[PDB]
């Protein structure tokens, strides 16, 4: 609906995005010679993310709603 904006901010983020990114730095330590784009990636990380249950994915959805909430709290009252 209204993500990048000219001055104001931007949108929130979510668990979904957290995961490629906490498996993405996750990556170099054991790939120095391999190109993990984000669909070579987030092609495989979509797959241990929908078996995923909620003990671990609780991990992620911790943290989206942390900085979720902080955009009510920006703009807004």
């Amino acid at each position: 609906m209204g993500k990048g904006d000219p001055n104001k901010p931007r949108g929130k983020m979510s668990s979904y995005a957290f995961f490629v990114q906490t498996s993405r730095e996750e990556h170099k330590k054991k790939h120095p010679d391999s190109s993990v784009n984000f669909a070579e990636f987030s092609k495989k990380c979509s797959e241990r993310w929908k078996t995923m249950s909620a003990k671990e994915k609780s991990k992620f959805e911790d943290m989206a709603k942390s900085d979720k909430a902080r955009y009510d709290r920006e703009m807004k009252n």
